[PDB]
């Protein structure tokens, strides 16, 4: 026997995001993790800080985006986003790109395929047995999922495929019922352009009982629109915020002024702009409160270089400075190639990214520093690194320790994607023999 880096074999397609998220949490010591396996299927690990022993991966659900009849061999909006309830159950969202006709007339959105699925564990804190609830709506995509001090269950989603708004539902008995979706972003036709406001958002935990919300702006073009009729893309651009009291029910920009929900992109222009991007074409990152309770926000953007998604894309960080949002600068400096990452900050001024990126055709996976509130960031030390690769990553696991802080997928061909959880220094190493009994 000996020990190996990794803890699965068996992911597919991209099996992680940073918008789906929480893909792991720590608890009690142990680090559950959840990823995207064969047929597209949720498959959640645990492992034992104190034992050192892993348990599984187990298949949580059956999506319906590993079972389609054609089109693109892997979808992956429907990779899993996990949750633990106040009596200790383990949810799973997953499978959702929209849902289709046969689930429904979609009321605030369009469709595209794929009902959007949740799993709860038979008991508490046993990754192993599975039932389906499915108590949402099935129009979503882009599961995130919140815990309030008071057990209380927000999952924010898309509610359909482009051309919808984004959504809330709320459940107070640990997501046995959920209420109806209550629609933040709007989703409308333009009165301009032959195109539909479109979003994409990250919300997370902010301080006390707020979640605050991140988000870039799609221009959704009509087929044969756009310059020289180029036609629909994946064009988004610029990042905005705001908050959101889950005591009060209200919402509201950095500057504490309150918003009518749902958020339209002309007041969103007029109130929670972030940053512009001009014509940089963007990929949302993520956004997380430093120690004086201001926003920062990792945005990704790059060159659109003519490709149907534009081109590679770099992340940037910004920050709300108490009085302005600034900075905008690169993480990796002078670099053109696409780069991802999480980030944690403590004072305004110090942050750290640990961020993917190629050299080459190896993948890294590295810290970066700035002391100088993101304007210059500088590499330590590095996580993990594979030749011939490039990395799909998680957010940051949530209530991560040291040993445990993120998630990694080896990306090689679209199968058998060797499956890492990482710390500061390196992978949480699983026994062969153990995961080979153990697969799947
Ligand atoms: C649901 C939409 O239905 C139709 O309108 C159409 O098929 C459309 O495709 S599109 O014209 O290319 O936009 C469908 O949209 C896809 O699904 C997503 C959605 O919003 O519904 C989108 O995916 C997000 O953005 C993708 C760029 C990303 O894909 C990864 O990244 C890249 C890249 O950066 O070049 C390329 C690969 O597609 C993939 O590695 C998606 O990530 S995922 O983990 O694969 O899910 C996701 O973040 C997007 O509009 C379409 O893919
Ligand atoms: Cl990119
Ligand atoms: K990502
Ligand atoms: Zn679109």
């Amino acid at each position: 026997d000996r020990q190996v880096g990794y803890f699965a074999d068996n992911g597919v397609g991209n099996p992680l995001a940073i918008v789906q998220h929480p893909a792991g949490i720590h608890k009690n010591g142990i680090t559950y993790v959840s990823y995207q396996g064969p047929k597209e299927d949720p498959y959640i690990a645990s492992y034992n800080h104190q034992t050192g022993q892993w348990q599984g991966p187990f298949r949580a659900g059956i999506s319906e985006l590993g079972r389609r009849d054609g089109g693109k061999k892997f979808d992956n909006n429907g990779k899993p986003t996990m949750l633990i309830d106040d009596e200790g159950y383990i949810h799973i969202f997953y499978g959702g790109h929209g849902g289709q006709a046969s689930n429904g007339k979609n009321p605030l959105g369009n469709t595209h395929h794929g009902a959007n699925k949740h799993a709860v564990s038979k008991r508490p804190y046993d990754i192993s047995q599975w039932e389906d609830l499915n108590n949402i709506t099935p129009f979503g995509t882009y599961n995130q999922a919140i815990k309030m001090d008071n057990g209380d269950i927000y999952l924010f989603f898309r509610h359909g495929a482009h051309r919808s708004d984004w959504v809330y539902q709320k459940s107070v008995d640990n997501g046995r019922t959920f209420a109806s979706p209550v629609s933040f972003l709007k989703h409308k036709r333009r009165t301009d352009i032959d195109a539909v406001d479109s979003w994409y958002a990250w919300a997370g935990k902010g301080q006390g009982d707020n979640i605050i919300v991140s988000y870039d702006y799609h221009v959704c073009w009509d087929g044969g629109a756009g310059v020289n009729g180029r036609g629909h893309t994946t064009e988004r651009h610029d990042v905005y915020f705001m908050s959101f009291n889950t005591k009060t029910g209200e919402w509201s920009n950095v500057e504490g002024e309150k918003l009518v929900l749902p958020v339209t992109r002309e007041v969103a222009d007029e109130k929670t702009m972030a940053m512009r991007t001009g014509e940089l074409w963007t990929f949302n990152g993520s956004t997380h409160l430093d120690a004086q309770g201001q926003p920062h926000i990792a945005i990704n953007a790059g060159i659109d270089k003519g490709a149907k998604t534009g081109g590679p894309k770099q992340t940037r960080h910004v920050r709300w400075n108490g009085n302005e949002w600034v900075g905008g600068d690169k993480v990796i400096p002078q670099y053109e190639r696409v780069s991802r990452g999480d980030f944690m900050v403590t004072d305004p001024e110090n942050i750290r990214y640990l961020t993917t990126y190629n050299q080459d055709n190896d993948a890294v996976l590295s810290w970066w520093q700035s002391h100088d509130g993101g304007e210059h960031f500088v590499e330590d030390k590095t996580v993990l690194r594979k030749d011939n690769a490039s990395f799909a990553i998680s957010a940051f696991i949530k209530d991560a320790i040291p040993d445990a802080q993120m998630l990694v997928a080896e990306k090689v061909s679209d199968e058998g994607i060797k499956m890492y959880l990482v710390g500061e220094e390196g992978a949480v190493t699983r026994s062969l023999v153990d995961l080979k009994t153990a697969m799947p």
